[PDB]
C-alpha cells in the first residue's frame, strides 16, 4: 500500500489525469467569464481568479499525482518570476501541445518541433509593436490589473508618467497612509567589503574623505596582489587607496595582512564590480575618469600591484563618491547620459525583437542614467498589505515589460497571425508524414483564440484568421479590438511550454530514492 | 484527511448542497411561523430561531462543506454586524438569487444586472421612511410588544426625548421601584494594559491624572523604537508620561518590558488606540489639545521619547480620565462634539438614502458623542424581569436602528414595489434572451414577499394590489398594516446577496494547501 | 511479514517481473527517443535519463522484488563505478540473456557458453580504436555537444594537449574572460582527525611541517595500539610525531583521548591513508623516504612508539604538507613518482588491450601523479553559466574516456561485429542442440542493436553490409556515422551481465532470516 514502479500504462493514465485537472482548472479562470477558484487556507477559504495561485495549490494526495505536478507547475510559476502574468497560457497550450501523446521521437516531429517553432517564434518577434508610450500603458492598464485595485494602477502610471525609468525600489507599507514615489539622486551598483577593514567606514560605509585616491581596475588582476610595495607606496599614509576589482578575490584575500598587519597604515580595498557580462569595458568607464573616479581600466592583469604609474589624493571627482555596501554616486555629470543614449539607440535597435542577450548594459541603465524611485503603499491592513504589496510588485513587472521590452497586440491574435505563417513558411507535405502532421498541429495554436473568445462566443477559429484578427484583434461582441496582452508572456510563457510539451510526455515511470 | 480535487460537478454538488439546505435552514425560520432551530453546544442544546445563531452554526464536519459554508454566511454575520439584522433575508435571498446558476454563461447579462441592482436598490432608496420622530415610532413600540410595559415601551421614548443618540444599557436587580436613568458622562473608546507596572491602578486600572506629560504616536508604530527611554528619563516624576500606541504594537514590547520596566521606571504607557479610522485620530484629539493628551500627531511613528516636541504636563481642563480595559472619560466640558460631530449631522444629509460609505463611518463618528443611559430591570417576580428585561432589549435594537438607519415599510412593500417598478420596468426592456430571462427571474424579487406569506399563503403577481399591498403596507392577514422592518436589511442583504449569487455558480472547483 | 519459502514458480515469478520491469524502466532511457524517468526524492521530483540513477533508486514496495532487485542493479551501479558509463548495457544485456532461463539445466550448455562468450570478449578487444591524439577525439568532442562552442572543444583538448591524465576541475564565476589554466602540483589523499586533539591546526586543520617525524605503523592494525606512549616520551618536543595507518583503526581512541591527549601530549598524529591498495603504501612511501614520512611498513604493529625504526625528522625535502579533511602535499620536486609509478606506466603496455584487472589496477595505482587543473567556466548570465557548466561536464568525461579506456565505435557496430564472428563462428557447429539452440540465441545478441534502433530500423542478420555497417561505422538513417561509445561499457558491461543471466536463472527459491 506505498509507492512504487508505475509502469507504463499505470503511467500514461495517471499524467492524463494530471494534465487533466490542471488543465481544467486554470483554463477555468480564463477570459471574461472569470470562473473562480476556492483555494483552501490554513484559515477560512480563499476565492481566486489568480491563475498563479491556482497553480500553487494543485496539491493532491497520491504522492505520485504530486509529484508529477511539480513538474507542470514549475513553468507557471517561472513566468510568474519573470514577468507575473502569463501563467494560464503557459498551463493552457502545454495541454494544447500534449497532443504528442504518441509522437516522441526524435528525428521528423521534433526538428519539425524545433525548427517549426524556430520560423513561428521569428514571425511573432516580427508582429511584436512597440507597446511603450502611457496611451499603451492605458491599454495594459485595461486588463494587467486583474480589476482589483486601480489607485495601484494610478501609482504605477505616476511612476512611468513621471521620469524614464528610474530605480523602482521594493518597500512595503502596513500602516495607513503615504502611498509614497519619491526620488533621490543616487546611482547604485554592486561593491561591499571582502573584510570589515576595506571599507572606509563600518557602520554605515560611508566615504570618510572626498576626493581620495580610489585606483579602478576592471577584471581578474592576476598578479597575486600582495606586491603592493610601490603601488601602495604611491599613497602610504595618505588616504584609503580604494581598489576595485571583479569577483577575482583569489588566495591575496589572506595576503592583505601585508599591509593590514604588515607596513602600510593605510586603508586598501579590494572588491567587486558588476556580475557576469560582456560589459567590464563600460562598468569601469562610467565609473572612473569619464566621470573622474578613477582610471579607464583595459580588461586584462596589466599594471601589476608592485608600483603604479601614481596614485594621487586628487584623484576622485567633485560629485557624492562612497563605497558603500554597494557603492554611491550621486550628481553623474554627463557620461551616465552617454551611456544612456548608447544604449538607448541600442534598445531602439533590437527591441522590435529584443533578444535580451546582447544588450542588458540596460540593466544599469536606468540606475546610472536616471537614479531612482522609493516607493511605499497604503496597507489598510497587515494581510491586504501583503496581498496588494503582492499585486504592486506585480503590475511594476508589467510596467518593465512596457518599458523594455514591449506589448504585443492580442491574446490570441499573436496566434491567429501566427497561424498564418503556417500557410506563409512552408506548408508542404514535407519528407515525413509525421511532419505534415505536425505542422497540422502547430495550426492548433489557434486554440487559445479559440477558447477564449469561444467562451462567451464564437470559438471561429478557420474563419477569424485572415481578416476578422487584425489588428489588435481578439474580437468580442463589443469593440473587436483594442485588448493586448504583453509580449514576453506570450513569446517565453510559449517556449517554456514547449518544454513541458516536449518533456511531461517523454516522461515514462515514477520511481523512488531518497537521494 | 483527503481534501483533494473536486472535478468540477462534485463542486456543483458541493454548492448546491450548501446553499440549498443553508437556504431550508433559514428559510423557515422568517416570518410568524417561526420554525426553531437546534444549535447544540459542546453541552446540552440551546434552541433558537433567527438566522444570527442559525448562520454562526451552519457546521458541516467535513472539510469541502465547511469550505463552501464560510462563503455564504461571511455576509451573515457581517450584515448584522453592520446593523443587527438582515442576515436570514441575505441568506435567504442568496438561493433565490442562485438560481442565476443555471445561467452561468453570465458576462452578458452581469454588466446588465449588476446595473439592474443598483437601479433596484436606487428604487429602495426612493421608498424611503426616515422615521426618527416618535410618531410611527409609537407604533413601533405598539407593536414590537403588543404594548407589554409603558415603562418598556415609552421609556426609551423618554431617554430619546431629551437626550439625542445615546448608548443605551440595561441591568437587573430584584427590586420594584423605578428604573435607573443613568446620563453619566463616559465615550467609549480602547485602550488597556501591556504589563501591570505600566497602569498606575490593578484594580479598575483607573489613571489618576495630574500633570499628565503625554507623548502623541497616533499612527501605526512601526519604526520600532528601542529608545523611549531618554525622554521618559528626562520626564521621570515630572509627569506620568503616557506615549499612546496604535493596536498594531510591535514585538518591540519584548524589548520595553526589560528596558522600561527596569532602571528608567516612571509611569510610563505605551497601549493601543482604536481600529484604523477618522475617529483614531479624533479620539485622541478631542480629548487632545483641548483636554489634555495633545496636538496632532500624523499617521506616523515618527520622533520617539529620545526627547518631545513640547512638555505638555499641564492641561489639566474640565475633564476626567481613566484607563481601563478601554479607557474612558467622565465630564468632559470642551468641545470635542462641536468639532467633528457638527459635520456628521450634516453628513446625516445622506440618511434619506444612507449610502453604505457613511454607514459604517457616522456611527462610528457621531455616536461617540455623550451621555450614555444604563438602567437596571425591575420586576415583582424573577420570570416577569426576565420578559421584559429580554423585550427590553428587543426594543432597544429597533430604536437605535430607527434613529440610526430609518424604518422602511418592510416585509415585501420594499421589493413589491421594487418588483412593479420593473414591471412598467427599468426602460431598457431586454431584447437579450439572457437578459429577458434575467429580468424575469428578477421578477423573483418577489419571492421574498412570496415565501413570507407562503408559510400561509398567498402572493401571485396579479395577486399584489388584494394581499401584497392591501391594504397598502405590510400585510399579515389580521389587520392587513401596521408592521415594519429595518431599511439596511432590506439594503444591505440585497447587495451582498448579489455578492453570493455572483460566487458560487462562479465557483468552479476546489483545491488544498496551508498557504 | 510474510516472507519464507516461495516454491519455486513463485520465485520464477518474482523474477520474471523483476528483470522485466527493470528492463522496461532502462531500456526507455536509450537511443535517440530519449524517454524520461522521475526519479522521486521522498521530496520533490527529479527528472533524469542516465541508467545510472534509475539504477539507484528501482525500489519496490515489497521486500522480495527489492531483495531480487538489488542483485541486477548492484553490477550495474559497480560497472560505472569504476568508469561513469555502462549501466544501462549491463541491465539491458541481462534481460536480453534471459532468454537461457529456460536452460536452467545448464551445466551441458553452459560450459559451451563460456567458451564461446570469451571468444566474443576476444573478438571485441580485438577490434579497438584508442583515441589519444585528437583526430578522431576532436570527432567525439565535435560531437558530444553537436559543436556547442568550438572554444569547449579546444580548451579540454588542449588541457589534454601537453599534461598527462590531468584532474579537470572546473567552476562557476561572475566573470566572462579567458578561463583558469592551472596546471598545480598537488597530490591528494585521504586524512582527518580521530579526535580534534591530533590536529595541530582547527580552521583548515593544516600541519605546521617542520622536522617532521612520522613513525608508521600503516598496515590493518588490530592490535589495539595504546602502547604508543614510550617513544612519544622519547619524541615529545623532538618532533611532531605521526602515527599513519591503514582505514583499519581499532577502537583504541578511547586509549588516545585518555592517554596521549593527556600526559603524554606531544604533537600527536594517528589516523587513516586511503583504501586497499599498493599505493595505500605508495604515497606514503614516496613522499616518505623521498619527502619526509618514512619508510615502508607492512601490517603489523611491530616497532610501535615504544621505540621506532628509525627517527625521521628533518627529511623535509621540497614540498608543502597540509592536513586538511583529507591531507594533501604542494608541490614536490624529487623524482617520487619516479620511483613507483614509472613502473606502472611502463607496465601501462597493457593499454593496447587495457584488461580489467588493470583497469582497476594500474589507474589505481600510477594517476597520484602530478599536476590537478582548477578553471571557471563563464556565461553572459548565470543560468546559461550553468549551461555551458552542465555541457562541460559532459565533455570532459567523454574525454576522458578517449583518454583513459579505449575507444570502439559503439552504437550498434561492436555486437554486430560480434554477431559477424558468431555467424562465421567458433567453427564448430554445434551438434549439441542443447548448444546448437545456444548459439542459436547468442547470434540473437543482435538484440542490442535492434531493440535501440530498430525503434526506427533496421536489424536482420543477413542485412548487416547494409544498413547495420552501411555506411560502414555507427549508421542510424541521419548521418550513418560519426558516434562512439566507451570501451568498457560494451566489454565490462557484457561481461557482468553474462554473469547476472548465469544468476536470476539458476535461481530458485528466496528465504529471508535475520543473519
Amino acid at each position: 500500500t506505498e509507492i512504487s514502479f508505475t509502469n507504463k500504462n499505470d503511467t500514461r493514465e495517471i499524467v492524463d489525469e494530471v494534465v487533466e485537472n490542471a488543465f481544467s482548472s486554470v483554463c477555468s479562470t480564463m477570459g471574461p467569464n472569470g470562473n473562480y477558484v476556492v483555494i483552501n487556507q490554513l484559515n477560512s477559504p480563499k476565492v481566486t481568479k489568480d491563475g498563479v495561485s491556482v497553480a500553487r495549490a494543485l496539491d493532491f494526495n497520491e504522492a505520485r499525482r504530486n509529484m508529477i505536478a511539480k513538474i507542470i507547475t514549475e513553468p507557471s510559476i517561472k513566468t510568474d518570476a519573470e514577468v507575473g502574468d502569463g501563467t494560464t497560457t503557459t498551463v493552457f497550450i502545454t495541454y494544447h501541445l500534449y497532443q504528442k501523446f504518441k509522437d516522441a521521437m526524435s528525428f521528423a516531429n521534433t526538428r519539425y518541433l524545433d525548427t517549426l517553432i524556430k520560423q513561428v517564434l521569428q514571425y511573432i518577434g516580427t508582429l511584436i509593436q512597440p507597446g511603450e508610450i502611457e496611451s499603451e500603458m492605458f491599454r495594459n492598464m485595461l486588463l494587467t490589473s486583474s480589476n482589483y485595485e486601480e489607485e495601484i494602477v494610478d501609482k504605477i502610471l505616476d511612476i512611468y508618467r513621471e521620469h524614464k525609468n528610474p530605480n523602482i525600489h521594493l518597500e512595503k507599507s502596513p500602516m495607513l497612509p503615504a502611498d509614497e514615489v519619491k526620488m533621490t539622486k543616487e546611482i547604485y551598483f554592486e561593491g561591499s567589503f571582502p573584510i570589515e577593514t576595506q571599507v572606509p567606514a563600518n557602520g554605515a560605509y560611508v566615504v570618510g574623505p572626498e576626493k581620495v585616491g580610489v585606483v579602478l581596475i576592471d577584471g581578474s588582476i592576476r598578479a597575486y596582489p600582495t606586491q603592493l610595495i610601490n603601488a601602495l607606496l604611491n599613497r602610504f599614509i595618505d588616504n584609503p587607496v580604494v581598489l576595485m576589482a571583479r569577483n577575482f578575490e583569489p588566495e591575496v584575500i589572506a595576503a592583505i595582512n601585508n599591509e593590514n598587519q604588515r607596513l602600510g597604515t593605510s586603508r586598501i580595498f579590494a572588491y567587486k564590480v558588476n556580475a557576469a557580462g560582456l560589459l567590464g569595458a563600460g562598468t569601469i568607464d562610467d565609473l572612473g575618469r569619464l566621470l573622474n573616479i578613477g582610471p579607464v581600466f583595459d580588461v586584462n592583469s596589466v599594471d601589476p600591484a608592485l608600483v603604479k604609474y601614481n596614485d594621487v589624493t586628487l584623484w576622485l571627482g567633485r560629485k557624492g563618491i562612497l563605497l558603500d555596501k554597494s557603492i554611491e554616486e550621486v550628481e553623474s555629470r554627463a557620461d551616465s547620459i552617454l551611456e544612456g543614449l548608447d544604449n538607448r539607440y541600442e534598445a531602439l535597435g533590437i527591441i522590435e525583437r529584443q533578444t535580451p542577450i546582447g544588450r542588458e548594459l540596460n540593466r544599469r541603465i536606468g540606475r546610472l542614467r536616471a537614479n531612482n524611485v522609493t516607493i511605499k503603499v497604503t496597507g489598510v491592513t497587515v494581510s491586504d498589505a501583503s496581498e496588494r504589496w503582492a499585486r504592486y510588485e506585480d503590475v511594476m513587472k508589467a510596467a518593465r515589460t512596457g518599458q523594455q521590452f514591449g506589448v504585443i497586440p492580442g491574446i490570441g491574435y499573436g496566434y491567429l497571425m501566427a497561424s498564418k505563417w503556417l500557410e506563409a513558411n512552408v506548408p508542404q507535405q514535407s519528407d515525413e508524414k509525421l511532419e505534415k502532421c505536425r505542422i497540422g498541429l502547430i495550426e492548433v495554436l489557434r486554440a487559445q483564440y479559440e477558447h477564449l473568445t469561444g467562451h462567451d462566443g464564437s470559438a471561429e477559429n478557420p474563419i477569424f484568421i485572415d481578416l476578422v484578427t487584425g489588428q489588435e484583434s481578439d474580437t468580442p461582441m463589443n469593440v473587436y479590438d483594442n485588448a493586448a496582452a504583453t509580449m514576453i508572456a506570450l513569446e517565453g510563457a510559449w517556449q517554456t511550454a514547449k518544454t513541458l510539451g516536449k518533456i511531461s510526455n517523454v516522461m515514462g515511470r515514477s520511481n523512488t530514492n531518497y537521494a
